[PDB]
This record gives structure tokens, C-alpha cells and sequence, in this order.
């Protein structure tokens, strides 16, 4: 459809905003999770624990947080959103 690419852009940015990952890993994880926001967050957390997310996958804004602290913040944000998704389902 003529709107499909704008929807895909949005789903990528949804995940990118939560995780703070560069677009390269946003594409990789979102596509592997078949474009599902919740599954992509879970997949990011699993890949992170398995040492499959390089330091350079974490976006920056100047050189500021270390790569280790960017990683911890990204995981924490993804885990909080997953909790919010579960809490919204329960209501």
C-alpha cells in the first residue's frame, strides 16, 4: 500500500526511540522480530545479554555517557516499556 512505508518508518522509530540504538541495529532487530514492537524489545534484551549488540550500536549526542552507561540505560528503558505493555494489558 502507498502508506505502508510510512507505517514501517514509524514502527522503526518507535523502537529506535525506546532503545537509543543506531538505525543499523533498529532495522536488524525490528525486521527479525517481524515488525512487532514488544517482540523487538524482548529480542534486543536477549541479543544484548548474548553479547550480540556492539558498543557502537548505541547512539550518542556528543563526546556525556560512556558506552556501558548507554547500554544500561537502553536495556532499562526497554525493560520498563515491556512492563508498561504488560500493565496496560492487565487493565
Amino acid at each position: 500500500g502507498p502508506l505502508g512505508s510510512d507505517v514501517k518508518d514509524h514502527k522503526l522509530l518507535l523502537f529506535q526511540e525506546v532503545t537509543g540504538l543506531i538505525s543499523t541495529w533498529v532495522t536488524s532487530i525490528v525486521e527479525e522480530a517481524d515488525w512487532d514492537f514488544e517482540r523487538a524489545l524482548k529480542l534486543f534484551i536477549q541479543k544484548n545479554a548474548d553479547h550480540e549488540i556492539p558498543d557502537l550500536a548505541f547512539a550518542g549526542s556528543g563526546s556525556s555517557l560512556s558506552k556501558a552507561d548507554k547500554r544500561s540505560l537502553a536495556v532499562a528503558r526497554a525493560e520498563l516499556v515491556l512492563e508498561q505493555i504488560q500493565q496496560k494489558a492487565n487493565k
